[PDB]
This record gives C-alpha cells, sequence and structure tokens, in this order.
C-alpha cells in the first residue's frame, strides 16, 4: 500500500 508507483509494496 506504501508504493502504487512500485506496485505495491503493501
Amino acid at each position: 500500500x506504501t508504493r502504487p508507483d512500485q506496485x505495491x509494496x503493501x
């Protein structure tokens, strides 16, 4: 959820 740009990141 932390990093949409990185494909999620939780």
